[PDB]
């Protein structure tokens, strides 16, 4: 029961994640926290020049839920929906 | 667009969806795929371990006593 939810609970925050998106306000939030971050342990010794990860990754993760069709396809690629999206 | 509670919602989905052994299985099997190839085993070198060492740690985190608005208020989306 809890895991046959599993594909809906992923597809709802994905929704969601499309939704914030949308507000350039999400998007300077999670800049400026995820700078922060890559400047302090243990992350900037996990990814490597991890501002510049940051600087061209989350442009194109934020257009990904923005501007992709579907994208609530992530769910079944992740291998959460055994029966399809 | 209330971020803060979109992000409160998110907080609550995955305290469910971390719940779930079937969550745990499918995340980890998914990560160690894209540890092997690119882009993820170049940007994070020894990729597999620190899955190793952080999934667990992060599904322990949502099944713990969290504070969703805090949380969300950490990263900046809730006053
Ligand atoms: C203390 C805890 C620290 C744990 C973190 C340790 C490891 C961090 C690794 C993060 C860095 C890896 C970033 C890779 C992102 C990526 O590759 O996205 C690319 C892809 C492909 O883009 P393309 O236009 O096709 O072209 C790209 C190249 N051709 O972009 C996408 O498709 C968007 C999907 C990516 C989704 C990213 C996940 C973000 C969602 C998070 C949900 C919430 C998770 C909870 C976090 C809790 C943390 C405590
Ligand atoms: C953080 C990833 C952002 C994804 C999009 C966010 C969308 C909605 C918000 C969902 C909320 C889940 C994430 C919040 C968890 C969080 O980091 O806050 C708590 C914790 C603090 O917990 P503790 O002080 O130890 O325990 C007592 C207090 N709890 O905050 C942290 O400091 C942890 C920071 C870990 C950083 C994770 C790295 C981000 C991973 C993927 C981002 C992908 C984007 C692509 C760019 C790649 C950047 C390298
Ligand atoms: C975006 C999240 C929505 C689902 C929420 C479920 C909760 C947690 C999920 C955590 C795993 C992140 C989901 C992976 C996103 C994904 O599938 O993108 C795959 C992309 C390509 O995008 P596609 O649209 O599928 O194809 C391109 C053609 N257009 O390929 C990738 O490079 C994926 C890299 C994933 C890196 C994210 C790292 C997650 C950060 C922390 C996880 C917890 C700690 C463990 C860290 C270990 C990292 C080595």
């Amino acid at each position: 029961a809890g895991a046959n939810d599993l594909c809906q609970e992923c597809e709802d925050i994905v929704h969601l994640l499309t939704k914030m998106t949308k507000e350039d306000a999400f998007q300077e939030a999670i800049r400026k926290f995820l700078e922060q971050e890559c400047d302090i342990l243990p992350l900037e010794l996990l990814v490597p020049e991890c501002r510049q990860v940051l600087d061209v990754y989350l442009p194109l993760v934020i257009d990904y839920f923005q501007s992709q069709i579907n994208p609530k396809a992530i769910c079944n690629h992740v291998g959460l929906c055994p029966r399809g999206q």
